[PDB]
């Protein structure tokens, strides 16, 4: 619930939040692949199977088309929102890389006048770390519970650096124990650059005690700007559209089919010998339930262990140069072969 | 193309290059949606149509299944490569944002000392730490997939930080501090800039400190390999042959005619040779004549006629007062087509 506090932590948390959405989107992509295959499997089997089996497949077809169409539309709605979030989060993550390079500051210039005179050459600059960035990897342990249920109250990613600070230390006199006593030959003068999330001006104390390192002026250094806010808003856009979990329903889940009015109606038409029925009330609910239990096991308990196994074992035509052959849907397990089978089965009926 | 030379230009060029690939990928996604619809129309119409139309549909169906399968497999191969490229390019772009803020350096501290005592008021300049805030101007170049193999790696821009020093002593700040010790008229300026090369100008500076020079450099490799890794992710798409996935459309007769499934089904369905399994079962001229009769000469009526006739196919429609019928194009959704298929098969059983 608490905001992130380091560049490594802010970047890790933001990419972990992104992963909540992209992982569900990928689940949806996989589900659409499985649903497209299942629907093709149903159409092909419905054409090829014997009537006792065809009657068990017909109630699945309209419901399966509904599932697949909704699945695909959910993905198409989610796609541009997920893409916008990926691009905005990854841009902010690049900025966090630089914030991590700057976390320890940018070094210092330290003049030690040497004790003989106040002339100056490079050799009196003993510290010249100024301009050195931080090169270490992030620590292995940083950063919090991350999940879609927590996203409504997750705070914005932190900006971390808003100001640059001119740090100064002066020391005049022998031993460098007094305060800048005018700058003289034993004087150490150190100027450095650091960064933080707040403006600083500590000259009030520094001016009476110049031998303590203090931030004596601050300048604006807003690196992230609104990049992290816009990334946060892009994640909210996915949630506001209801697009966080697209294509979660599967044709191979009996509970996704069993609720569809078209399934209950086609049970009546195809399994209760009432083909002209158009309303679920056209057969007694008991007879509908007994037909469902006979066709798919009790309350659909055999929908996967038997019904889909029987669908996959349906024999269909197969091309072969010696003459057309046959094999099962599950052996000829590809759309090109199922399509070829459909054409060959329809040609057979024409012939 | 010469390498990019500014943070704004490097960022813009990398995003423009990425768009070459994401745009083609999006075309593929759109083509897969259109191909899925076309294949479902063909199956539905093949089950419902009159026999003369069914025979024209059957050669399209098998080809369409293979076009759609290839389309989807090409998109599946391309998908992780495009995803990786987008992630890597956008992370690099974020770094370039910061390179733009650093491109004019990070200011300076200018001390201006009657005596050599020191307080902040003698700091005529306290700009150290100020980043550049302006937007990019309105080094940047031809961009296109045919140019990608020759495109240089993105420039790193900043590899080193520089300590810039100036020391000017004496009245009027006219002399060098190597021969005139820091005195009361002296201006001492220490600043930080960045560039793409290491610098050590101290030999000249040590004999004339009143000239601003970079007297020391340190490592400031902000990008690391981030931008080269993004460049290599774009190449990975090209190396996989994945830059234009699902470019074929079932509605393009040239794509259908070129699919290996098409000619045999013409022989089987349109030349009255249903047991044929080889293209050598019919003379090429007869196949061509059957294609011309079914789809117009060289397929020239495939969209103006064949697909209109497919769309006009009448199919069952659910209705509470009893099943009705309407055309595929009026019932223009996969849900209604699937329901129609079930109803058509039931009618055959009945
Ligand atoms: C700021 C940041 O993310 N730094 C990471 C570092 O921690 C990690 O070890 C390295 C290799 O994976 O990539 C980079
Ligand atoms: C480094 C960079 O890309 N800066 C851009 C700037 O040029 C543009 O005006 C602004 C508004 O979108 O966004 C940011
Ligand atoms: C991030 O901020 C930069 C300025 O550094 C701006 O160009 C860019 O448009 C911002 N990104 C987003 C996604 O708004
Ligand atoms: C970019 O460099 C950072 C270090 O600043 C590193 O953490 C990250 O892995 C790099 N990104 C890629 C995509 O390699």
């Amino acid at each position: 619930n608490a905001p992130c506090t380091t560049a490594c932590g802010c970047k890790s948390r933001l990419l972990k939040r992104l992963d909540l959405y992209t992982s569900k989107y990928a689940d949806g992509i996989n589900n659409e692949r499985e649903n497209s295959e299942a629907y093709s499997k149903l159409v092909t089997a419905a054409l090829a199977a014997v009537p006792t089996m065809q009657r068990k497949i017909l109630p699945l077809l309209g419901a399966a088309a509904d599932i697949l169409d909704i699945c695909r539309r959910e993905l198409a709605t989610a796609r541009p929102l997920v893409q916008a979030a990926i691009s905005k989060i990854e841009e902010a993550a690049g900025v966090y890389n630089t914030l991590h390079k700057l976390e320890r500051g940018l070094g210092e210039a330290k003049i030690e006048f040497g004790g003989t005179d106040l002339r100056l050459t490079k050799t009196k600059f003993r510290a010249t770390s100024l301009g050195t960035i931080h090169t270490a990897d992030c620590p292995n342990a940083d950063e919090v519970k991350i999940g879609l249920e927590h996203e409504e109250n997750e705070p914005e990613p932190a900006k971390l650096i808003t100001h640059g600070h001119l740090d100064a230390t002066c020391a005049s006199g022998v031993g460098q124990s007094s305060s800048c006593t005018a700058v003289e030959a034993n004087t150490h003068l150190t100027l450095g650059l650091t960064f933080s999330g707040s403006s600083k001006d500590e000259s009030a104390t520094w001016n009476a005690a110049t031998n303590n390192k203090r931030a004596i002026h601050s300048n604006d250094a807003d690196f992230l700007g609104s990049n992290a806010t816009v990334a946060h808003e892009a994640l909210k856009a996915i949630r506001s559209a209801g697009a966080s979990t697209p294509c979660s329903s599967l044709i191979t889940d009996f509970n996704a089919v069993r609720a569809n009015p078209k399934f209950k109606l086609m049970v009546i038409k195809a399994l209760l010998n009432k083909p002209t029925a158009e309303k679920e009330s056209d057969a007694p609910a008991d007879e509908v339930n007994n037909a469902i239990n006979s066709a798919y096991g009790r309350e659909g308990s055999e929908y996967n262990t038997k019904t889909w196994k029987d669908i996959g074992s349906t024999r269909i035509p197969k091309a072969d140069p010696p003459g057309e052959k046959t094999d099962t849907i599950d052996k000829l397990s590809s759309l090109p072969q199922w399509g070829d089978a459909i054409a060959r089965l329809l040609l057979q009926e024409i012939t």
